[PDB]
Parts: structure tokens; sequence; C-alpha cells
């Protein structure tokens, strides 16, 4: 739905059990590239929320617009007030599921391969791996190619 | 005072107190695109002063011209060495203090929202908010979209 | 040999000896730009050389082309899939030897520098220090400016 890259993102949280923890990935992928950030965090507040936007935003530039669900951290007055102060359109209207997917497989593959190593190693070279490793289809290029 | 990104730097040294330690905030900024880095250190001696300005480099870029103050770590032989081997002129002859001043407002809000968390963590997302989150006026600019 | 960047890399591990602990440090350099990546590693098994060359590619982006030696790691059935899966040419036919060195000399600067510090702290300033930093002979560029 984006018309070139950072113009539209879509976020949501997701669900990771490891060793009896129910992790939240916190995740934004870029409509327009695929380019995807993912946080692993313990909690979905607000102050969790922030914080991954922020990474996301590090790694992938400021977007003009955001869509999420109804999640409350989401619609709490501190992630608005983060939204109007810097001029970040939100709205709450497939893309995530299928990055969830395809997170979750590289996630479970790097814990196999490496199971010595912390869940964040495995999270970080999932992240890396996708955006930049991975050749995207019809395309020819990687995620961070079309992104950057 | 630059006529672009990287020509002339600014530096000093501030101190934040929080729970009864006084660090230093090792502040480098952009004349030109108003860009910061922030690197919060127990010292302020030569060896965390040449690791916060590379922290600054691997940010921002290799500046041509640097000016700080009259602090030790500045005139140390060290630091002199450091910049003459990497030809970076350094003068010692407001945008620090006020880059300071907004620097600790972002510092305060995040260590309120998230109390639980570490010193670390406020920083890091008060430099990476004033940076790619903050809208500059007149340009309707972010500093980062200035920089780079 | 590469006739841009993320053409063609060299890559070899070398050891460095600190605390009577011998590490492995992955070492990445671009043919062309001389641009170069290195992880300080305990060990030198698939595991820690996919990782060494993630990092790598995060800080210089995809190549091309590797060229490596017949290692184990290098040879392993998961470096092999890796390189497949996401189009990497993969041969095994100076370079490598010189940033070794370059690196190890600013390494130990680094250490006696800041003798209290841990070794991933001068690991990583020899490693910003030598792209950023250094001004190179006879182009009057440093490795990022010739990369990037
Ligand atoms: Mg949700
Ligand atoms: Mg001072
Ligand atoms: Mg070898």
């Amino acid at each position: 739905r984006g018309l070139l890259p950072n113009h539209i993102w879509q976020g949501d949280v997701t669900h990771y059990k490891y060793k009896k923890y129910k992790y939240c990935l916190h995740v934004w992928v870029d409509t327009f590239s695929g380019a995807v950030s993912v946080s692993c965090k313990k909690k979905e507040t607000s102050c969790e929320t922030i914080s991954a936007f922020l990474q996301a935003i590090s790694l992938l530039g400021k977007p003009l617009h955001i869509n999420t669900d109804n999640g409350p951290a989401f619609l709490s007055q501190e992630f608005q007030e983060f939204c109007t102060s810097y001029h970040i359109k939100h709205s709450t209207h497939g893309l995530v599921e299928r990055t969830n997917g395809i997170i979750k497989n590289l996630l479970n593959k790097y814990l196999l391969d490496c199971p010595n190593l912390p869940l964040d190693n495995a999270i970080n070279k999932a992240l890396w791996t996708l955006n930049q490793l991975n050749v995207m289809n019809p395309s020819g290029k990687t995620r961070w190619q079309i992104h950057h």
C-alpha cells in the first residue's frame, strides 16, 4: 500500500514461547519494501512499544504513516502523544502474519544451530538475515536493497 | 558555522546526576545539521574521550574540524595525537548548552516513563529521538534528514 | 580484485591471545575498498562463522563473491548451505594478513590506553578506527568513504 519506502508501515506484537516464557516480539514492516524490524521484549506496555518503535526507526528510518491493531499499548495516551509530537499518522485498519512466520522460522533455525547461545542472538541473526540476505521474488532484491 | 554536514562540530562534556553518581555525558553536535552524539561515561579522561569521539564518528561520519573547550582530556597528548594522525583540525574557541538541555529533558522524560529500566536505555532513546524524530524549525526536517 | 565495493571479499580467522585465552578473530575484508569487519569469538565453528559473516554483512553490505581458505567452518555443510541459499559465490583460492596486522596493532594500542576496560571495547575501537579514521594512500580516502 505504501508507494515508496517509509510511506506506510504495519505493526503488531506477536508472541514467542522460549523456555517457558512468552516473549513479545514487537514487529514493524514496511508495506512497500517488506523491510522488517523486530524487538524481543518481555512485555508490551507503552514503554516497550515506544522503545521497539525507536529501534525500528533507527534501523529503517522514520515512517510517514503507521497502521496497527487496537491493542492498548498502541491506543495509550503515551503512544498517541509520541506519534502526534513527531508527526507520524496513526490509523488502526497477510504482511505482518507472513513476516511473523518467516521471522519465527529463522529464529527456530538459529536456535537449533547454536543451542548453547542466548535468544537475543537468534532474534538478531533472524532479523539481519531476513532484511539483508533473503532474495525476494519477482524483484531479485533483498528488503534492504529495496528499502535503502 | 559549518557549511555542510561534518564540516565543523562542537564538543563538550556535561554532567548528569543519577542515583548519587555524576555521569559525564560526552556530547558532539554538528554545527550545520544540529545532529548529535552523546555517550554516557563514568569519567572524562582521554580514554573515554577518544571512545565517545569514535562513537560519535560511527554515528555521524568523520568531521573535518572540531571545536572544544580547554578541558584537559581535549588538551591531552592522546587526544591531540588522535586528531593529528587522522587529519581532524582541532581548535578551542548556545549550540552545545541548548543541545545538553534538550538531551536532558528527553532523558528525564524517558526515565519517568520507564522507571524500572537502566539509565543507558533512556540515554539511547533520548539520542535517537532527538536525531530522528524531532522536527526542526523553519526547515521542517529532522537532524538525521539534514545530516545524511 | 573486486571491481567495486561488495564484489569480492577475502575472509580468514586469525588468533589473538589475551589473558591466556586464544580468541578467534573472524576477519572479512573487501578487496576493492579495503573495508573491514572483525568479530571476536571464542571459537571458529560454523555457528560462530555464520554469525561473524552476518555481523560483517550488517556493517559492509552483502557481497557477491567471497574467497576463503579451506578451514572446516568455511567448508561445513552449514556455511555452504548459507552461501547457496542467499546467492553468495564461494571460492577457496597479502590483504587479510596485512589487515590482521593493522587490526592487532590498533587493538594492542587501545588495550594499553585503557588497560582497565574489556577486550571487546578495544576490538570495537580498532574496527571503527581502521574503517573510518585511517586515511589510505594514494587515494586520500578512508575505507568507509570508498566503500559507502
Ligand atoms: Mg496485537
Ligand atoms: Mg567542559
Ligand atoms: Mg584459516
